[PDB]
């Protein structure tokens, strides 16, 4: 009856996601310390579940909401709260500029700062493995990567699969290897794909070969089990969601609300391979 | 007023640790379907984090309370719902055998499993790295070993870490090879343990050299990076949230209740490495 539950809902794909989990993980313990109880909703990344989600947490009168969205920005489901004190607070996927704040990253910056210390190396083919190249996050990554080389001499090829998976990449990889050599530098826009050309550098030439720079989207700790330079983008996954909850709580407790758009966060490079050393 | 929420609390660390997180995924994928609501707290395993996450969470009053505990069993704080409707379901760790249902490993069964099929290689140094041998579930573990070896003619070398790190078994493994040989079948009760023998593995070979067998316990895809044989065993966390949502439910709307004690879920044994061809 006008007053709060001290509860946020969290609508996100899964809690499976080694990114989201961490973002989850930081957000439920900032929040817990601040005295409000997470609503985790997972949507399995479909519309009509999200739609769902955000309904049952409605119905349990959360305050506000964090959604990583399946919908496009400006799909009409949302628009419902455009002009409403409800806060709805977007995170990784963007709501419409207009109306929501979303916390979002920095695609085109991040693989422009990866890119370029590929550069570094001076290797003679390098190869751009991509996927789904009519997204927009593919095109900024790509367009990062294009702008740290525009006036370097090396010739690159873009090879782009057809979905961010493992062996989708693996499977294209091979058959790109029947009609060229094998990159001295390697550029992949999610650690997904890179998996695939290891189980093809695997299978064929049974160990993981050196003299080849890898930079990668994602990052694991068993990176560090590459004998070959391995550079790595990944989230600063404890600012976003410190971030995330500042404009929550500044959307419910006080009087000049956060203005609407993307506040962006960069990713950390990290030098895992023989470059930790 | 004598009402249900329709809530389940959720006491665990954190979500981070790979296990938790993907019991946590399907225990909120599986009470959705069933009307009901996860509130998560994680507890950081500190004793008075897990307190207070058990009475915030009483505070809105959850259901029940699915709590994965840092404390002993019979630490007298639990005992306040010895006799009591209210239903608290230990995870992985067990509460109270008179009072309370605990889904729990069978961690002496999986190893016994998990060093049987170590046992079918024919190696003649056999390394059994563990950590903290006081905890009885590196005894369970150990004692789940032996009985799989209790007739090999096979030296077995017991080397105890005093933390389950990764460098705390990296400089153990260092100095153990200073007096040594390098194992030809090396065995880790935590995957953790693993990575601490690689980073010397790495830092004296260069390589990681086959003829070698791995088990372990715990899990990672990025075991498959591995020209030697890897042996690992994993919860089936899918079937653990299944469980223990089961016995919640069993205990809130139906007559007669679970009874309490502890029920086992045993690991699945993955073959990774070159076994996976
Ligand atoms: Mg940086
Ligand atoms: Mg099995």
């Amino acid at each position: 009856r006008a007053g709060r539950t001290r509860s946020i809902g969290l609508v996100i794909p899964d809690l499976e996601n080694t990114s989201y989990t961490r973002i989850a993980n930081y957000l439920e313990r900032q929040a817990r310390q601040r005295g409000y109880q997470l609503l985790i909703a997972c949507s399995e990344d479909q519309p009509d579940n999200e739609m769902r989600c955000i309904e049952h947490l409605l119905q349990r009168q959360v305050d506000a909401i964090i959604v990583s969205t399946s919908l496009p920005p400006e799909h009409p489901f949302y628009q419902r709260w455009a002009n409403d004190p409800f806060p709805i607070v977007a995170l990784d996927r963007a709501l419409d500029r207009e109306h929501f704040t979303s916390v979002v990253g920095a695609d085109q910056d991040d693989a422009e700062m990866l890119a370029e210390e590929l550069r570094k190396f001076p290797a003679e083919t390098v190869l751009y493995l991509g996927a789904l190249p009519e997204l927009s996050v593919s095109f900024l990554r790509e367009q990062g990567f294009r702008t740290a080389w525009k006036d370097d001499p090396r010739e690159v090829h873009f090879l782009y699969a057809n979905s961010y998976e493992r062996e989708a990449a693996a499977q294209l990889f091979e058959k790109w290897l029947e009609t060229h050599p094998m990159p001295q530098a390697l550029f992949t826009t999610s650690f997904a794909l890179l998996q695939g050309v290891m189980d093809v550098t695997l299978r064929r030439d049974g160990k993981l070969p050196s003299d080849l720079a890898i930079a990668t989207f994602g990052d694991n700790e068993l990176l560090d089990f590459l004998q070959c330079p391995v550079l790595a983008v990944a989230q600063r996954h404890r600012d976003v969601a410190e971030r995330v909850l500042e404009i929550v709580l500044a959307s419910l407790d006080e009087p000049r609300k956060p203005k609407p758009g993307l506040t962006r966060i960069k990713r950390n490079l990290y030098r895992r391979g023989v470059l930790s050393r």
